[PDB]
């Protein structure tokens, strides 16, 4: 199975809310909610990639971000490494500029199973900072 590196963007506001979208229908991991990201790209290194990323799909420039958490998961048909980036300060204001969903939702209202299954002990780990 192919073997993707992925970067994406934990997105909090000063009220502890995340700015989530909701992948298409026709994606892999289907109608789940997400944090923005995608594929580090040959040439480009994971902080790149978030940047990119994230100035691609919602419109904002990551600035001080941290890396959260790195995790692997093994998918039915793929394993992926992910990078989940705490983005707290940004330029720009976040909004589907793909034309995908996406909205702030309270960090607390948060439920793992909206989202793809590798998400679950980050999700898990920002409900207690
Ligand atoms: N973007 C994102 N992907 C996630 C999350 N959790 C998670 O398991 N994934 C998985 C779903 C996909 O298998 C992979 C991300 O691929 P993607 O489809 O977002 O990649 P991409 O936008 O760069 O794809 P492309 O259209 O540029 O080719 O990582 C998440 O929170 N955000
Ligand atoms: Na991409
Ligand atoms: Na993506």
């Amino acid at each position: 199975m192919k073997k993707l590196q992925i970067a994406v963007g934990i997105i909090r506001n000063e009220n502890n809310e995340i700015f989530i979208t909701r992948r298409a229908a026709d994606a892999h991991m289907a109608n789940k909610l997400e944090f923005p990201g995608g594929k580090i790209e040959m040439g480009e290194t994971p902080e790149q990639a978030v940047v990119r990323e994230l100035q691609e799909e919602v419109g904002i420039t990551p600035q001080h971000f941290s890396l959260f958490e790195k995790l692997e998961y093994e998918f039915p048909d793929r394993h992926i490494t992910l990078w989940f980036w705490l983005v707290e300060r940004w330029e720009g204001e976040p909004w589907g500029k793909e034309g995908q969903p996406g909205e702030w939702m309270s960090l607390v209202g948060l439920n793992a199973d909206d989202f793809p299954p590798a998400n679950e002990p980050v999700i898990a780990k920002l409900k207690r900072l």
